């Protein structure tokens, strides 16, 4: 899994 924010 992955979680990315910007």
């Amino acid at each position: 899994g992955s979680t990315s924010t910007a």
